[PDB]
């Protein structure tokens, strides 16, 4: 009886809406573990005030520090004072809440390698860690996840857009994919739509992408997954609007060149 | 004009069969870059004896050392003596051939972090690197690839089976997935089918998996991708038979828990 669903039914009295939301978190948090270069555990609090670990993720972009399976672990609340308190007043372990409605419905613990063993902070690792912090804030504010097997992983290609839709960071993989798509220009410092629109092969899709990204940034649209042909290449795109305290602070875009994977 | 296809047509006189095979390599070699914790570049040799880089992959499981896009690079043969020689007589850069028919149709260069900056060799990293060596040998022998967007990545869950179908190594993620599927036992040292069969929910699928793995190990069957329900969980499995000099030396299995990704 080991799934998140079985565990939440056994140990918890969360309503079906919050149960859905936690299922959605676990369905999405590979991206968080990858961008953080960290392990996460998800903890719920029963009636008893007793704590249960109901899910766990490891990063694919670096070593785990949680080699043992933690799921199903049931622990007295005072053996984890902070986690217990995060349910209340709201490894190198950081603790953060997951909100739904306005209740903390779960708490994540983040575990990662001690300082000299970790992914040295080049630009890629900085841009990823900064995005992980943005999503952790959305988790705490109850705005991510909102409401697939094939979507890009962070390592496939990562782009950070600022509020005006200007690329503030593009990973080497993302730049690789845009070159295969026909980009002969830099990506960083350029309006993403202006760089992207001319590359897209079908003129209807070109406009769809343009409108999507405009809506994303405006708060008019949710993130989407899409497959686009450009320049002989086929890329998969996944967009994620980023928000603080009810406002848009740009977007993350994941991209995967699937030209040869497709075929 | 930046795709592998456009590049091979422009610079090469390879027959359509070998052109297919290189497309297949690029469609699959994310798994090699991930298991190697390394970058790869693919090089072809024109008429001129001049060398062209026609594809490039970075690892998702560690930092790249090739930050620049190398695709389309055209270089005199003697500026890369070894690569040139690998076409002939058959970073920390290792060079290996890709055979098709019995010709070397391309050469891979592997580039990776200098020794103190790399993924320290715990068991996971050793098991991955050993499998990468097995596939590089199959590439050199022309037996991999043979002939999807959703299949497991190496980091999702990795299992090495020996010739008798006994698990010689299972990553933490793989063990995690088998626990969600209902495994209350160790995986390492156990016959994989015997551990797996009782967990599978549908009795027809249980038998299919059993037969597949038997065929895989016998050389009676190619690798496959499959989605299975077990114990309330849903996993995606991808099998890869491993072969040296015409014989089976077991198999790699990649597994991804898609219980919450599915939903
Ligand atoms: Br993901
Ligand atoms: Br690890
Ligand atoms: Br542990
Ligand atoms: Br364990
Ligand atoms: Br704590
Ligand atoms: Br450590
Ligand atoms: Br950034
Ligand atoms: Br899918
Ligand atoms: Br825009
Ligand atoms: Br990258
Ligand atoms: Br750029
Ligand atoms: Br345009
Ligand atoms: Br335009
Ligand atoms: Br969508
Ligand atoms: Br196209
Ligand atoms: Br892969
Ligand atoms: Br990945
Ligand atoms: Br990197
Ligand atoms: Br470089
Ligand atoms: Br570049
Ligand atoms: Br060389
Ligand atoms: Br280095
Ligand atoms: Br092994
Ligand atoms: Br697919
Ligand atoms: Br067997
Ligand atoms: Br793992
Ligand atoms: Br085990
Ligand atoms: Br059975
Ligand atoms: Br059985
Ligand atoms: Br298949
Ligand atoms: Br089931």
């Amino acid at each position: 009886m080991s799934t998140l669903g079985d565990l939440l039914a056994e140990h918890t009295v969360l309503p079906g809406s919050a149960v859905d939301h936690l299922h959605a978190v676990v369905g999405e948090w590979q991206l968080l573990a990858d961008l953080s270069f960290a392990d996460y555990l998800m903890w719920v609090r029963r009636d008893d005030g007793v704590l249960v670990c109901v899910a766990q993720c490891r990063p694919n972009t670096g070593p785990t520090v949680v080699h043992t399976d933690a799921v199903g672990t049931v622990v007295a609340a005072n053996s984890m004072p902070l986690v217990a308190a995060t349910f209340s007043g709201g490894h190198s372990v950081e603790v953060s809440p997951v909100r739904f409605g306005d209740q903390v419905v779960a708490v994540l613990t983040r575990h990662q390698p001690e300082l000299a063993a970790r992914r040295r902070s080049g630009h890629l690792e900085t841009a990823y860690r900064l995005c992980a912090t943005d999503l952790l804030r959305m988790l705490a504010e109850g705005t991510f996840p909102d409401a697939s097997r094939s979507s890009p992983r962070a390592g496939d290609g990562f782009i950070r857009l600022d509020v005006d839709g200007v690329v503030s960071y593009a990973s080497p993989n993302a730049l690789s994919a845009y070159h295969r798509m026909g980009l002969t220009t830099e990506l960083e410092g350029v309006n993403l739509i202006d760089a992207t629109r001319p590359l897209i092969s079908d003129p209807f899709e070109a406009h769809e992408v343009d409108e999507h990204v405009q809506d994303l940034l405006a708060g008019d649209g949710k993130g989407m997954r899409m497959e686009v042909d450009a320049g002989g290449a086929t890329v998969l795109l996944r967009t994620l609007p980023l928000v603080v305290a009810g406002r848009n602070v740009g977007a993350a875009i994941l991209i995967r060149d699937v030209t040869e994977v497709k075929r």
